[PDB]
């Protein structure tokens, strides 16, 4: 399949998907009902756009990717269903990218979005310019160059998507485990803690699983992961540790201890032991991805919030 | 992580994993009561093997793999355990090798066996000498060459295996839907056609799903397939059917229709429909793939049973 | 392989060299007399940095890379000799960048720079944000990112430069053959224009040669070039022409016509018939990547000078 | 560029190179003049056959290969070059192979055919299965599985040959240097010498050159060659010797001394110093290569001649 067809390609949580299929080296076309600078982008970068929901916009795609739900009423999602061309969701092609890529899969049902950003930071500090996505949007710090340029591709994962456990990362982040989402899950907690053991397992045997051992369901499940681990949080047992912690001004300073390394002084503009957790998960990944010791700090102390 | 222990190298299923990671260029390490002209051999290819169990021979391991459950008795499972260092079942890690190659997933409650072992006979026959697996152990024809050597792993997928929803084929069969192992699901069938579902959709979107449509229950979830999909079967309405089934000996001959061209006269050595069934089965995967009619024939027709 | 030891690693032409190996994962290490900015961007990438020449430096080094600048007294070449450690010049370390990437080779002994300049501009458009060389000295627009990151290198395709002849392009563009660099090649022309063909020939059977044909030497050694060619020029047998060229002020207009494809109107920012030819070798790439129209016209018209 | 097509495929040096891009996944077709098992495998393998000449079989094709010259009367040939269709030589074609594969390129005047049969017979030891070429007709071991399917090429390298400064090796071998192909360099043994020096320095500063210093013009040259470089003979110095060279009816036995490894002792079916010398080179190879000093003690052993 070498044709992907964007129902709605100018849509928020699309554009930015058939940007990186572009990248990728597929065909992209797209309909959309108004023009944009987001479809001129998008034309300018390769896609094919058309304009208003006529069937034929959909003739010669191999896939379909739609907005929201699939609706028959739409007649280029009506004419793929009639000659059995796939129809995904949007959410399930947003994970899909992460096989082409080495993926940070930042899951939590808190501290997501902080620690998704705060590793794009601490990544581009080290000149790697990452692909992330918060909130179904992908972004990255250079503007003119392609989405999905970058080796990276650092994502949220949210266990109350449908998309959840076909993510594919290289490397994966736990920060908390909450019943938020039980309703997911039959509104049952301990099967949405076994999600979360199955979502570990999709990692490879070389990937790597960044677990808080603050939070107790976290350390309930720890010996459950036959993955390569590193633990991390303020726990005397963790692997990766902050002591230390102090306030100068609106800032928030610390010490992180890691194995085989010297103790390292810290800062970051937000306030609260969350962020200085959410700065350990980052401080973790980029320890083992080889990322320097000033990238590190300039990172973590240059993200605004 | 890149180097693999193994608690029992010399075991059947174990020697084939260890010698398909060692074609992957990983260090391989493993432990065996016995020296043996499979630990020989897996010596001559780069593995340490360790003869007797012993806590050291686990040493600078960042993985174990261990036959069956974990036998924590045994020193080297132990100080694994105890020095955090992932234990990995059997056969995840033989799950796993298919990230690493063009994988093609036979799943099926029956015809499993016949139906990898024809697709490894026609891939053979167009010179592609894949790796396939039967029975959790590792073949191929070729026998000095190493495993994993081809760009192609067949595997049959068992869905009362756990590792059934960790395999990432870029190309799944499903010969038949039955309810033999309901009790893996809680003795539920719709939970079991559920996981078919599943299954299938851990092929990306440019897979391919090679459904059996003479199978009603794979007919019912058929729809809800969103990945490329052909069907294959006697019923007049398939993408790939047999017509004008004849008997000559022990010997089947038959006519396969194709999308896009001309009738096919194949034979294949083996009674019933069913093995007419798991023919139509590898005729579509060869074809998809782009193996000569040449191959096909020669692949379907030479194989003995 | 995989230690890289740059002697004077600060110096103009060397640290570009060092951030591309950084990117392509190698192990970087380097020696200067002074710390500065760029000394303390590699080490933030990753690079080991010694201050002070002395032969310890070296140990562990794989290979050296020297520019014009280093002595063979410097104490680092010296030992690095004395252990048959290899001690490369900066130029061919240059020229071996390009077995990295899909290198597009810019080449003719006139126009070499503009026409780089402009092939970077135009895929800059394209959102490709490509690295460039020009006067041996690595760029892009990207400033946060590391040199070497997209997956094209555009390099100055020097004939009195040593290593011409191992350059390793994917496409190679030939302005003009002049013979400003006779005594390059024993003060010869027509030894000179042998070296051109050899030049041409290190592409692949897959590869692109982009040849001038208003140039008389490149059209009469033309039937020597056993790859794939697309001729340019204003000549009316060339593949790709420029007609009806006009002014609207500092600005040059012209229609640009292709094989297969509707004439495009296209403009320049610099004046002369040497920079629309550049122009039309620009194009050629270009529509030959698959680059879209409004990328190459946004592209050429946005080029300063 | 995707399909070539080769004017008399079914020749001896045509249809291994035919075979091998077939491996590669491009488009081959091929004309001769009678059908034979060669072509017929090459067909099964996805070949198109023509049998005769004539000027539309060249239709599509992007690249020609021929037998010998340009031979200009052959319809297929004309027409390509009046489509300015490249049209190259079995020679170059075959060169060209080893930028897809990690290549092994054995030059020297004499011993290249032994060394190469000798280090096919330990790879094939080891389970690489490589492909080899010798007399510019290429092999494998295992005979169902397509040319070209190992990670290794290994080719000898003539410098009488015309694309002896074409060929992109990963490690080189010069077994020695003789004057037998002065005539090649206008009867000139210093330039003869010089395109070694220009060989050797094809290779990547990742490469490796392996010199046998007991030739006094390989000595004579070697601090010239600006590449990783392992040096083997009798010679005292030399890094990898043969000592207590004996004798055991048609078997010559020694003593292999490698730096940072304790003696190994092997033996080779063949008598003379040249292949000791031939043996030391493979062991080189192998060494480097991290193949098994089992696997080496074999397929030393067990090679006829």
């Amino acid at each position: 399949h070498r044709r992907i067809h964007f129902v709605g390609i100018g849509g928020a949580g699309m554009c930015g998907i058939a940007e990186v299929l572009l990248n990728l080296g597929y065909e992209v076309s797209g309909s959309d009902l108004k023009a944009s600078a987001v479809t001129e982008r998008l034309e300018k970068f390769g896609a094919q756009i058309f304009i208003g929901h006529q069937a034929e916009n959909a003739d010669g795609a191999d896939v379909l990717v739609v907005s929201s739900a699939i609706n028959r009423a739409n007649p280029e999602v009506a004419s793929a269903l009639e000659r059995r061309i796939p129809v995904v969701p949007r959410a399930e092609m947003l994970a899909e990218l992460m096989r082409y890529r080495h993926g940070i899969a930042v899951a939590g049902t808190h501290g997501k979005t902080t620690t998704t950003s705060l590793i794009a930071s601490v990544f581009a500090a080290g000149g790697l310019d990452p692909t992330f996505v918060i909130g179904g949007r992908l972004n990255a710090a250079g503007t003119n160059a392609q989405l999905g340029a970058s080796r990276y591709l650092v994502a949220e994962a949210d266990e109350s998507d449908a998309s959840f456990l076909h993510l594919q990362p290289m490397v994966a982040v736990v920060t908390n485990i909450d019943a938020d989402h039980m309703a997911t899950y039959g509104g049952d907690f301990n099967k949405l803690k076994k999600t979360f053991v199955e979502f570990l397992h999709n990692l490879p045997f070389y990937g790597l699983a960044v677990m808080c051992v603050d939070d107790p369901v976290v350390r309930e499940i720890l010996p459950q992961i036959a993955r390569p681990t590193v633990t991390y949080g303020l726990s005397e047992d963790a692997d990766v540790r902050a002591i230390n912690i102090r306030q100068e001004g609106m800032r928030t300073w610390f010490t992180v201890l890691r194995p085989e390394r010297e103790p390292l002084d810290v800062s970051v503009n937000m306030p609260g032991l969350h962020n200085v957790l959410n700065s350990l998960a980052t401080i973790v990944i980029a320890t083992d991805e080889g990322i320097s010791d000033e990238a590190i700090v300039q990172g973590l102390s240059g993200f605004q919030g």
